[PDB]
């Protein structure tokens, strides 16, 4: 093949790659859009077709971000307007339409710059926060009633995350959930009047003329926390002449001795909700199980079926806590922890008993519960040929613990090892999703027969392209370096001559309970560097990495800064030990916490690395939020563990840069990490006499991910490395 | 000569240059400070000692910043704790020492946090102003009346410019003015109440947890200015029980119609002060002549002795209108304005009689009135040998204006074309300080003879190590334009070859009444280009450069970034006409200003250049002051000229930076050109898919000039260079 993967196939997207996605909405039905085209695939028969043409909406006037339809079929609600938050935050406009009736509503209409929308889980009842506070509605067009009135802006948060929950806790913006009737509107409240803002710099348009000072409510380690309180409220018995009373349920009180984050709710019964709370120190956390008492009107959680859940050697689940999965009655659950031997495994629960049963154990761990029968319970894990890197379907016998079938483990070897699961409601059927080694390959299937129904996108549209080009292949291995196994991934230049000395890359991120060698078949950067400029691009998860339990994972605790640091060092080390590295060429390079261990690394002084870029890194772990900082080190106080945190800044090995060269990377309007950390370091090399280069991004965030911005970091960033290389 | 001018020697001042700065207390005798001793030159005789001895305040107890002797001899005031603000404020902590009594005071003292202070200019009274009111002290132990009661913090400002004041109209934090006395004390007040704030992040030590945001009243084009009132007080008629009355002077009517800043403060007598009034349309100006009613307490500014200056083709002064000269019994002034044939030149004015007579005319201007006797005014200008570059002394005979003596013009031809003066009280002795093309050389007269009765400082010193090096040399030369002759400078490398093809660097300032090409002698960065990496750094006067009548100056008016910026690209053309310039290694540079120039030039796409750097850049006037902005684009709206405002941006000019290499700088705390105009300008560039270098520097202003940071950039910079320009 004569063509190459270019920087301009990366950064123009030449070869797409091809997803199917699907959305259920019964135990057969699921939608799939086409061209605009809203289709409902029948799974059962096959006789499937339209749901809703495309052309539906070419007067609706708005250009339309997404959609809702309610669970009941009656509704679908249109997200118009997207205006972007956080991570997953942002606010919107919102129109209903009704399906039934072939009609867009005008009364009563959901507000613009709405925080949060969602439909009751079985119904047509919608739930909607909008300046902080909740509102109910409970039929499309009838006025709404407010459940919550002491909304205030960046300092009363109902039914939102605030910044740090967002991120670090909950991965949503949403705080609410229903009860799968449609009859309870759990929803938290969080308190950010003596949280400290982050206060930095957004530019904007050329014509906004003083820039504009952003703040945030942002708790760095060890600052003033929010602080939450959990209620619950009555959709139903709700008049529209009475502020409704949302029944606060109070955390247990082995919590309320201080300082404590809500980490978990689940619904388990119609009258019965699980929390779990996490101590500020996150080595420690219970479990809540609350019943409705129907008389009363109270909410009582059994002192007599708590769970505690907690870690001597670290930090309580992977980041954290796992959720509970509940049997049809709500009397037992299933949830993953950590063994004895520090694996995290399914242990089986009663309500009321102390102990759990492991209903699964061995040298691996359990990645998620995916759907629960009468029959059986669905998992993925790492089992399959002894790989962490891999991914695959499992079935249980809820009858028979031993009775063990693995659903993915066999169907293509070759292209599949990486799977991921999509269940139909009450779990009749299953999409697997197949990301690598091979192109990625979606399929469907039936739980009862197990057989493999259709081929939904097998992407051999970009595999007829890819034979046209001169692709690198990718070697995953381990190597020993105690008696423990560490993986690694290479990815080869095409026609990988293993005599030739090759070039490096060494691309981290090596963060706790990172991944960094797997299966995944990805087009990225990396595919563009060893195609085109024959780069050796490695990745190796040394300690502190997930899914290898515990041992390695902790490894780490109170530590950061360190180990993990140590081993992708050392890891370079053992790829020149091998006979393809030109050992005097060999780079780093790493975005978030990755640039932090880049950053660190690079001023090791271990002279094993001639340059090295940082994007938007750590520099010093006081200056990252509490929740995540803490979790891995505690509090930078001198009775704690201010003396690791004072430690292991990056500033602090200014003097070491000076063996190397150094591209600094850094977005201006960086929420996350903010351009403070960045600021840290330039000043650090420039008052040691260090040269190095930087690279501002003026409102970008942690992503860098604007288009234009993407194609401009990638590109400055190729001529650096080609540049350190020698290559013309 | 084996050595050469190095990077380090520029960065780490291998060579000194010896000043001699003395300080005038009589109308013969002066200070000068020695290995701490201050001692008293007697230019009479010569029978010069000690002072104050240099272990007079070994014991203090503080670092000694700076010290002011009350002119009565009496007392010296004792400046420590210099902490700066912007470019000429600061504040600080003061003790006063009692000379005649061997003693330091410790009651009633000045206190920390001083804003500014100053004795009384005859006698030993002293005003402060601290927490932005004004306090006097008519004895070292006596308490402090308050004069004022308004001083708000970042609102109010009594005795004090505000930040655009400070850098654009006055040059100093000060806004006091003793009268010749020390009767009254005259003060402004500034009000920013409706001034926008510029807020951006200063980040600290390492330890500083939350980047702190700061806040500053600052006008950018077209903002809310600040406003003024000004206000005469009686120092001696001050009860120690009773608020003062301050009299407020009010402006004249053609000021009060509208927006209008106050720009002179001149004292003609006991009883009459001068003033000065701009309009915000700095193109008219009017001066007020104010006499105290004795008897009634108030002030009267007769509109029979106002003076009105203007200008038809541009701004009124050379940055503001010139300050004025008052003869002894304070009936006539001189002044330097325009003339008719637009020349800056002497005019001799009576109080009361419109016009003025120029005691002074040609092709050339007066620089400055530096002291008037009863026989005599002294000026310097660049009259000699038709040369713009050179600076000279000059006396002219009162009772005749044809008794034209150039007193420096013909010391030593060789050495000294930039002679500056400093004069004894009542002018009757002078030192002259000689600053290019030779060594500095400054030297002690007196007026009665003229002869130099001693050699003060001659640097031989620094002439003996310098010529063991290998210096570069200096041509100053002219070329014609049109039928003008425009002015430049090259700084030749060592043993200049004119056959051989030399590569160039322009460097810029450009900006309105800029003078980049003189006869100052100068080791900067040029120095190390020239000598070592054997680059010719020129630079050159085109049109808006000053101190060559309003004709070039005023011929950037309400035009900014256009006939600078074009003259800067003919400029080049011409050097590479010349015979030594390798015209494919051609590159621009340049600060503030300057940084916006070469900015423009890189955007301009004439491809003439091949790379270059802006520092701290200017990119779009509507970013700037209100103050400097519009005193050469009046007001950015549709009706004014909004529209060479928005067709004199950087960003508009991304697209041409493709063809270029670019390396931008800036300060991150610059609260002159604030970071926001770097973040612009990159964002464009990022935008429109160019790729170019960047450097930040946390925590530097407008000057980059902390130890560390200033050697970081020039190091930076020369690699740059150096790159650009291939050179091993
Ligand atoms: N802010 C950090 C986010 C880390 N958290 C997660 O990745 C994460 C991912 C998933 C979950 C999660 C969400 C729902 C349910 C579960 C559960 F199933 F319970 F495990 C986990 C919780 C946390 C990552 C980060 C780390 C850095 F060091 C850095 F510099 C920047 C960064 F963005
Ligand atoms: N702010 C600009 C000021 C340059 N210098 C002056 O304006 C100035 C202003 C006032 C005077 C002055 C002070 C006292 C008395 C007199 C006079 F009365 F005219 F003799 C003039 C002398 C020089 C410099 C500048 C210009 C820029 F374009 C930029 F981007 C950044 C900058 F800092």
């Amino acid at each position: 093949s004569r063509k190459t993967y270019t920087l301009t196939d990366y950064l123009k997207n030449t070869y797409r790659l091809k997803l199917y996605s699907l959305r259920w909405i019964s135990d057969h039905e699921y939608l799939y859009k086409q061209e605009n085209n809203i289709l409902v695939f029948n799974a059962e028969y096959g006789n499937s077709s339209v749901f809703l043409e495309n052309s539906t909406f070419d007067e609706f006037g708005h250009s339309i971000n997404d959609y809702s339809i309610s669970p009941d079929g009656q509704f679908i609600l249109l997200e118009y307007n997207y205006v972007k938050q956080w991570r997953h935050s942002y606010t919107a406009s919102y129109d209903i339409y009704d399906l039934n009736k072939r009609q867009l509503i005008t009364e009563e209409r959901i507000p613009n710059n709405t925080q949060w929308v969602t439909w009751s889980p079985v119904g047509h009842k919608l739930a909607y926060v909008w300046n902080n506070d909740i509102y109910v509605k409970i039929e499309p067009n009838l006025p709404s009633y407010r459940i919550t009135w002491t909304g205030k802006e960046d300092i009363i948060y109902n039914g939102i995350t605030d910044w740090v929950y967002e991120e670090e806790v909950f991965s949503a913006y949403s705080a609410l959930w229903w009860s799968p009737n449609g009859t309870f509107l759990a929803y938290a409240q969080f308190n950010d009047t003596e949280v400290p803002l982050i206060e930095y710099s957004f530019y904007s348009d050329e014509s906004l003329q003083y820039p504009k000072t952003v703040r945030v409510p942002y708790p760095k380690a060890g600052a003033v926390n929010p602080t939450v309180k959990f209620f619950v409220v009555n959709t139903d018995s709700l008049s529209s002449v009475t502020n409704a009373t949302s029944i606060q349920i109070t955390a247990p009180a082995s919590m309320l001795i201080g300082d404590h984050y809500l980490c978990d709710v689940t619904w388990a019964t119609q009258e019965r909700i699980s929390l779990q709370w996490l101590r500020r120190i996150q080595n420690y956390s219970v479990m809540d199980i609350c019943d409705y008492d129907e008389s009363s009107g109270r909410w009582n959680c059994l002192v007599a079926r708590q769970h505690i859940e907690m870690s001597t050697t670290g930090w309580v689940g992977r980041f954290r806590p796992s959720e509970p999965h509940f049997t049809l009655d709500g009397n037992s659950f299933y949830k993953i922890i950590s063994n004895e031997e520090g694996y995290r495994h399914i242990c089986y629960f009663q309500i009321d008993k102390k102990d759990c049963t492991f209903i699964t154990k061995g040298t691996w761990e359990v990645i998620g519960i995916e759907a629960l029968t009468s029959d059986y319970l669905y998992y993925i894990s790492n089992e399959y040929k002894g790989m962490p890197g891999g991914r695959n379907l499992y079935k249980i016998q809820l009858s028979d613990y031993t009775k063990v079938t693995c659903l993915s483990c066999e169907l293509n070897p070759e292209r599949c090892q990486y799977y991921s699961v999509s269940f139909s409601k009450e779990a009749k059927y299953y999409q697997l999703r197949c990301s690598g080694p091979g192109l990625p390959l979606y399929t469907l299937h039936s739980s009862v027969n197990d057989k493999g129904l259709r081929v939904l996108e097998d992407n051999s549209a970009l595999d007829k392209m890819l034979q046209n080009v001169q692709m690198p292949s990718k070697k995953l291995d381990f190597i020993i370096l105690n008696e423990t196994k560490f993986w690694y991934q290479m990815i080869l230049p095409p026609h990988f001559d293993k005599s030739k000395k090759y070039p490096l890359l060494l691309d981290v991120y090596a963060g706790p309970c990172s991944q960094k060698a797997d299966t995944v078949f990805r087009l990225n950067w990396a595919t563009y560097l060893a195609s085109t400029e024959n780069i050796i691009v490695a990745s190796f998860d040394g300690r502190g990495s997930g899914y290898q339990g515990d041992k390695i994972m902790h490894a780490i605790n109170r530590r950061l800064g360190t180990f993990e640091v140590e081993d992708q060092i050392e890891a370079a080390r053992q790829f020149s030990k091998m006979g393809f590295v030109d050992n005097k060429r060999i780079a780093i390079w790493g975005w978030s916490y990755g640039g932090y261990v880049t950053s660190m690394v690079l001023g090791s002084g271990s002279g094993v690395f001639k340059c090295g870029i940082a994007v938007a890194p750590v520099s010093r772990w006081e200056y990252y939020d509490s929740v995540y900082t803490e979790r891995y080190m505690g509090l930078p106080t001198p009775e704690d563990n201010l003396d690791h945190y004072r430690n292991s800044t990056v500033m602090s090995r200014a003097e070491n840069f000076k063996q190397v060269e150094y591209l600094l990377i850094h977005g201006t309007a960086d929420d996350n990490v903010h351009f403070q950390q960045s600021a840290q370091i330039s000043k650090a090399l420039v008052d040691v006499g260090v040269d190095f280069q930087a690279m501002w991004y003026t409102d970008e965030d942690h992503g860098i991910a604007s288009s234009t911005a993407h194609q401009h970091i990638y590109t400055h960033m190729s001529h650096f490395i080609k540049q350190c290389f020698s290559l013309p």
